[PDB]
């Protein structure tokens, strides 16, 4: 493996290898002793669109392995405004660092970049590293990925991360999926087709109540106010799909949600044992530590 | 007419009415005398995405009619970052001004806005005012819109303005359209269908050479370097479709191009008589003067 | 009157005079005819802290009277970063404009400014113009200021505008005030003192239900999420004091709220007849028109 | 003329004509009545480098004559970052406005602009308008320009405006010039040569004391802290050339200084009758009113 | 000790413990050899209000101990503008780093943060680390903290750091305090009360002359021009309290001043042996090294 | 060697010593093993004018040697806007770091800085480090610096780096220089004089054709669009001096060009063996590693 550009470039095997490696990394973290696996390496963060959340994750992961980091975050008067192209920049940074995490708006910028890069590229957005992080959390908390009952709540139409996860989970055995959302935000039709094709049992419900306390994972998508020009549409969705304390109490599921959370989950839900979004956030360090080490040694 | 949101809400009649009124406005400008048609009116520029080019046009047009203007340009910590919704803002500005030019990213923001606005809304981006401006230039310079041979060169795929013009022109009699562009940037298929449906003769050529003297209008689209992550791709397109002096000399056509022009047209083309992009720019004032007056009196 | 710096510089008489003049201004606006009361005058907007909301109001008001406006909005590299002091700036603008609306952070900046200004200063924040605007709305919609039953809901502790209004209303006869809020956000003690001293009957309730349908005006303060570091605190307040449709239906009161409104009032409340916040927003133009004219002629 | 690009394009004649017209404008301002000399005209402010001080002056002047203004201030992502050249912009604005005030960094941008502009260009920086403003102040306050004893204090080496004034004053009869400054900041040698050539009597003194009460005008240059990397150097200069009250009292001269003033003049000097810097600031409106009218009618 | 939020949470004991540890750290720095005390640790700088001065100090201290650092500095579109609360951020960073330096505007943000943080929080503003730094300088240079004669010059009213130091010093034996300042900037009354209560001998003088050569430490506060809207007020204070060379020569005291220094101390004072502000700046690294190590091991 | 401020402070000796040490560093990089030469050192990046390009180079170099870095990049509200002078900042950072890379606009800021710095200063702009980087590339690729035939193409007039290299190369034996450029951009006269004085054979050609294949190095300068207000001038230069593939094929020279490259070199040239600009970019790390180590040990 030499690049991590898309989840569709990784099979059920790589996924399990990475997850296994991630488990080791996690154990190493508890050691609470100075790790030096990547002692002499340099990770370069090339973001054409700022993202502190992302930068921090990778920077922390790399530093935990004993490596160093150099950042560069600007599509502004740093190169694109001037005239320096993505290719030239990638060739220059490619010569400075040992691995690169790229964040670019253009569709095939990451694929294109990996062509001119003489170093491994990690696409930070299709966000592979987020999907792996999701699978690691499920396995870590539920004990297994195969044969689980997971529900997706929220914007399944425009949900970036959601589609990537629905696809990755479709590679495992007996996974029941429940798609809860408004009618206007139902899962894309071509994805529903691929699920039927792969012969996966799923349901499309409209209310959070239609679910039953038999679900293992409740995955809440991000509901971004900006995607809804009409405020009534937003107050309609948020009000009908917000996860409240009353609804969570005594249930068997764990709550998952890729940060940030604005109105998708009440704050009084944070203390319940089934609230795992913050634990999930943490798991991001171990799996990114795994992905960094994996890509460096493989080269 | 109470709103100007989309070209598809205007028929061949309003189009001719507007163009006719634009003609009068232009004459009035030559008068070089203080106009006061909208003496006591206030135009509000509500841009959620900055655009000096647009703001200036409308602001100049309104002031030429003797009116006043109040500007507001921020999706940032002016309302969206805070929490004020498009609707509340539209209701407040609706109470301050007599007419509003709106520029928002969201798809149906303009339509939605016009529902809560107690004042005419002009959608500045579908860019109606730009298409009208285009039609007024053709008529003004060629003498007629019906039965003309127009060629569109450049990015016909992501071209915003181009699609709007191809549609508007399809409402006139015997207009021959020549679509010159790379294979990767050919006109969207569903637009080609509607042209066949409307029974309009068009051609899809690949080189600027398959054109000679029959053509009345050469419309050059904007080729934005930012749309092409791979510099070789942009270098290719620009090199094969740039309008040079040699190619323009002695031809019958007039050159049109919505500013700004970066590499689409050589500067030595600017003195040729067929170069009309700067005159086109000017025409924007008269037609916007017409649209403003039209929408205000109609209410 | 030569300056409008503080509400405590205005007595029950000026207040009624201004409100009276504001009424005329409103009538004049309906005329829908070009006003020219301040035809040759220039208003300068000197904001050391940006505020589109404020700038727009005064700029619209001034332009409705037929005057012109010059803006200047920066405490940044416009003077303070360089070294130009508030006094020098005020003396320069004082020479350019006929009246000035100032917005500065420093406590006595406005008072100090008026000392060096050879032109009327209007303090835009103590926000006088907002309080007058509030009183004009009440009188305009309820018919009288004296003898009304008004309730204040929300943050009465940090509430800015609220204190200014409670004081202004204390100058009128038989005004019953109901202070509804959480215990942590009760009205400042020294203000409660002054109310008892002035012999004014008021109540400090904790729930929106303790309120009967005998209230004439329901004034909802702004609940800013930024004032609450602990999200649970903000969630509690908003959830217990948000104005919902169910609670407003069939009641005699009119709802008042200085924009912007984020979570203080549900959108489905906007169609009820008792929702007046957008009307209130409009009233701001007439009263500012009055304040501008008043201060200019008085000098 | 048709353009105001450089002082060296104006002879002692135009200078006196402008100054005479500026006097009329000033009288007209006192009228305190709505002027409409340029009632139907539009002034465009094209600044590639922000300058509120400049923008405000011209905008106020234009509005006092009854004209309108459209602003555009960005060398950033408004055109230069994108790709739109100064020429294209000048050709577009040239079609919108009736006159243009340009502010560009490049050496010959203004001259070049005037070639492509179909409308008068006023160069706001060589700053012509500031020098005229200076001469108008001297004549207005001293009664005559010919035969005066003027002293220049401060940074005569990097002082911008100063050189422009020394040159303009060298066109008049019997002007004695006293150049007071540190040795490191003496007037450029080639300027001293041109003064000897024109046979003008001048002196280069080092202390403010060497000057006698026989001086009609004391011109204090701007001492900007940023031009001095070594704080001691800056400290030296300011301490030895700051204008204090004690030094000004009872003297015959008037104090002149192009704002802003940071440390060049103590605040306690502002009350003395010989302090004219704020009066000078005001005079800027009349002379700019003259320059705008002059350039518009002349075309 | 698990958090350093306020000086009032630390007794004369911890203060001496920290100071002692700081001494060791200093010695270790002179070793000029790679320290690895915190070799595998990560410090997170969470600033909601930018402050390079602060960030640099802690970042340098942490790196001197052999640790790593991850920065995050934005209250802007990084979380607060979006919607992510201080708590969620603290819970996420709490999972990435081993210790956190927090800088927030809200009053109890630090206290609140420490409740949800699973890692030690260091409040960088009440600024503890600056006060300790101050006490370490005094002890380091004077030899003892107990029984010293210290004078505070400048803004004792708005002086942030000053109050924190007057309180800390009140925990030691026989400390004579001299409060030199204008009448308008006298030490807050409630602080003077607590001093009388603790039975501490102090004096409130108005001139720098009232001080005798018996004083051991002359502590000059920061005089920020922005706190004084009236320039005369600022000119007044600076002129009467600036520390000049003449006044310092031959005196027994050492001069202290928390950088930056603008006009509080002349540059020609920097060479005198009693000028210690730059030495003090240095001491900040050792004591912060101590505070970081102390808080990490204690957990 | 204690400071690297100007190339004119370095003789043919140090140049060769640095280049030799740079060679070692490069070899050490290939080792691909953790270097720890500067294990316990801290490099401080003090940029008063942002420059990611520069910051990245030095930060990477320092980290490759096993050192740490602290950054500070602001002339804005970090010190200059406030009041902190370059000297105070240099004295403070001087106490934090072990070496400093300074980037300041003022002419003698670096020289002045080194006076107050108790640590080595590296001037990053006169850009020494870029010239050395240039010489290292030539020696590394051509085998020798003495007796080479180098041609300079482009803007020799405003070309900054170019002058620095022409001078440095004039210290070696038998270097033939060919200066290819438009007439308006010829090499500064005083530089041509010094070349004649040093008795160096050079030629001033106008076309890229006038050059022969005997040339060992083709150095292409940066052609910045911003330096040319007239767009026609820019295209005349770019069109006549851009390096195309056709012109490079089969020739013996290597192409050099300090990044970024916008229009100076076609992308299809990047694959040719003689294209060394990206290789040159890389060489920047080794030589900066040398310069850092050299300056630290020498002190």
């Amino acid at each position: 493996m030499k690049h991590l550009i898309s989840m569709k470039d990784i099979g059920k095997e790589e996924i399990l290898e990475i997850l296994d490696e991630a488990r080791k990394m996690e154990e190493l973290l508890n050691t609470k002793r100075p790790l030096k696996l990547l002692e002499g390496k340099i990770l370069a963060t090339v973001f054409y669109e700022p993202s502190t959340r992302t930068r921090l994750s990778f920077e922390t992961a790399m530093k935990r392995l004993g490596g160093e980091v150099i950042t560069m975050t600007d599509l502004k008067s740093s190169s694109v405004a001037k005239g320096e192209s993505l290719i030239d920049t990638i060739r220059v940074i490619s010569g400075y660092a040992d691995i690169i995490v790229l964040r670019h708006p253009s569709e095939g910028a990451a694929r294109l970049a990996s062509e001119y890069s003489q170093v491994p590229i990690i696409n930070a957005g299709q966000h592979p590293t987020q999907t792996l992080l999701d699978l690691y959390t499920i396995m870590r908390e539920i004990g297994r990925i195969d044969g689980i009952k997971i529900a997706f709540v929220g914007d399944l139409k425009y949900g970036r991360t959601v589609h990537s996860l629905v696809y990755a989970l479709s590679l495992f055995e007996n996974v029941e999926m429940y798609f809860v959302s408004p009618k206007e935000l139902r899962l894309p039709k071509d994805i529903i087709e691929d699920l039927k094709a792969k012969n996966i049992k799923f349901y499309e419900k409209e209310s959070l109540d239609d679910l039953d306390d038999d679900i293992d994972v409740l995955y809440v998508t991000r509901i971004q106010k900006e995607r809804f020009p009409d405020p009534n549409e937003y107050e309609k969705v948020k009000g009908s799909y917000k996860i409240k304390r009353e609804y969570v109490e005594g249930k068997k599921f764990i709550i998952m949600h890729p940060l940030p959370r604005v109105d998708e989950i009440d704050y009084d839900v944070d203390d319940l044992p089934q609230a795992k979004y913050f634990k999930q956030s943490f798991y991001g360090i171990p799996v990114r530590m795994a992905i960094l080490k994996k890509l460096i040694e493989d080269n």
